[PDB]
């Protein structure tokens, strides 16, 4: 793992300068492409696109699992949600599964700590059923979340052997966006009640309960700051270990990877924390409607190209900006030249 | 014309009715597609798409045109640069071309009043060479502007009889974001200050003249903010004109239609304020970095859904936002059921 996150390679900015300068020269006025020209730039700067901005195959990982704090009254949705979900993510009728079909992406559904019994068709590396209840202790120990982020890290960038050069993140579990909510308060610095917000759906009426809880995970278990996975594991879940994983992975592998919404922040969040060489892979995707996004996304320094005022999860948003990425390959790769046109602007 | 306008059909709210319920159905937490939900309701309400949302062909039609306002020095590109880009239109070289190609859509360039000769390939609606300089008196006589708004309306409900659902706007004119700043300033009753933009490059030292040259375009000609069409001809031109007739001719036959940028949404002020009826139809796509984008969206109450400093025009946002008018109508048709699942949500 030390070794995983010591050889995650540095942005190549010989590709990145050349870039630049061939975007400039393109049938536009310089910069009016505005951040679909910052975007190719950035993936010119990634060791596995092979010095230019381009994609090949796609695909969109989804962690599912149920987490203990369900019991606390955080989350309204019955639990075995999660598992039927997960199950029909294999039959391709969920959100995530139309969204990616549409962007021509491959979905990828991993169950990372499911509470019931394994669903056939779903790739299993399940660390337990359901998390430990974060607010009497923590989630799992700390051999469990390295062991699942090598793992994951692992399956991600064998993929990319596969000819995959562009990831999405995804998750699945009935009560996250309370140890998301956790995460994002230890990280950020901020309390509780400016990020804890209505998850799917959870009555204005149960809100103060939720605050109470996150407060209670972070007093009992004390989770260190500047401690990424000691954070993960104490008041985090197996779906955000997994989704902090995959970036690890893609990082390490060189390729791009699209954060989808509040739930994906709290993991990179965390993966940033602990390795910051990470950064410059991920790609923000939409503006998720938790309340603690706005918080979130300014510590990670990233503005979201989409505003939908999406909660759903799955990495839907992640699939739903796949076209947008492969647009600035396309601006790239085939609009004309001034100098081709005579054309002279300052 | 009055016919035309007197025909616009009202939203069927029969089939939006159906829309919201069907979607409330879907696996997922109620309303958490957010905005794209919203979306395909408004789709399923316009006549055109025969009771849902659905989207066949797709075609962006860009309306080309000089202004002589060019001569007060308020435009840094040479003024061929409008009949060179109209001719690599033809050779799907430039930005909207390539957009649209990944997009699956057509592109249709229209020449409402270039000043140079005929470009082969290019469809012919030409007014004149160039615009009168709306510095000193008119861009055009109020026949003018109703003929060609009848022109291009007749042309563009004509494609939707060989099956196209969804058009983009948009145009190409060195110096237009002066004309659209006059419209945008008169329309929302702002100052010219608060409206004025750098347009393609304008050099910061330069903006002070463009906004003497905006207020004496108002001042001379008094156009009434209460009849879109004297602002159009007045301190207007083809090419926005072009794009009024665009949105009410794909109104009367009562298909949507997407915004661009900055000049897009001025001719969409002119529209609305024509005919209040054709706003049901309009979607916007991207937030422009034109200085006066904030202040012209909100008097037409919309909300861009992608953030990508754009500002080159062509109707290369209109198309880079298609990808996502598909989504919602894939998330309507394909997506499974709660019941089914035997999922049951409060
Ligand atoms: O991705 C988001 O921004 C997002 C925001 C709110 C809710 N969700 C989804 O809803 C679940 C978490 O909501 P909750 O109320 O059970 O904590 C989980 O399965 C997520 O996929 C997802
Ligand atoms: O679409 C926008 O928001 C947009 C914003 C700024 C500039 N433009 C493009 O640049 C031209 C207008 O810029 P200008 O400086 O000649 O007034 C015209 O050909 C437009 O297509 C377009
Ligand atoms: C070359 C060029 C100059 C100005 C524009 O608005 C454009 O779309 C292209
Ligand atoms: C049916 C359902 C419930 C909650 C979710 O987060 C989801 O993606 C789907």
């Amino acid at each position: 793992l030390h070794a995983l996150l010591r050889d995650i390679p540095a942005p190549d900015a010989e590709a990145m300068a050349r870039t630049q300068q061939h975007i400039d020269g393109l049938l536009k006025p310089p910069g009016s492409l505005g951040r679909l020209e910052t975007l190719a730039v950035q993936l010119a700067g990634m060791p596995g696109l092979n010095g230019t901005p381009q994609v090949g195959e796609k695909a969109v990982l989804v962690m599912c699992a149920d987490h203990g704090v369900w019991d606390e009254g955080v989350a309204v949705s019955p639990k075995i949600v999660t598992a039927i979900q997960a199950a029909n993510m294999t039959r391709g009728t969920t959100g995530v599964c139309v969204l990616a079909a549409q962007a021509g992406a491959k979905v990828h559904v991993i169950d990372v700590g499911i509470d019931a019994e394994p669903i056939p068709g779903v790739v299993n590396m399940r660390v337990a059923r359901g998390c430990g209840n974060i607010a009497v202790g923590p989630a799992m120990s700390r051999l469990q979340a390295e062991a699942l982020l090598l793992e994951v890290s692992r399956y991600t960038c064998d993929l990319a052997q596969r000819g995959v050069t562009l990831f999405g993140v995804g998750e699945l579990g009935m009560a996250n966006t309370t140890p998301a909510a956790a995460m994002v308060s230890v990280f950020t610095g901020s309390d509780a009640k400016e990020v804890v917000g209505i998850g799917a759906n959870l009555p204005p009426s149960r809100i103060d309960n939720k605050v109470d809880v996150v407060r209670r995970a972070i007093a009992i278990n004390q989770p260190n700051p500047r401690d990424g996975i000691d954070v993960l594991s104490k008041v985090g879940g197996f779906d955000l270990v997994g989704m902090t994983g995959v970036m690890l992975g893609a990082a390490r592998c060189g390729l791009p990877v699209l954060l989808d919404g509040f739930l994906s922040y709290s993991a990179a969040l965390a993966a940033c924390q602990i390795a910051p060489a990470v950064r410059p892979y991920l790609i923000p995707s939409h503006f998720s409607a938790e309340k603690g996004a706005r918080i979130a996304l300014a510590h990670l320094s990233m503005e979201p190209y989409l505003h939908m005022a999406m909660r759903l999860g799955e990495g839907s948003g992640a699939a739903l900006a796949m076209p947008i990425v492969e647009a600035a390959c396309a601006m790239f790769h085939n609009m004309g030249e001034l100098a081709a046109s005579n054309i002279v602007l300052p």
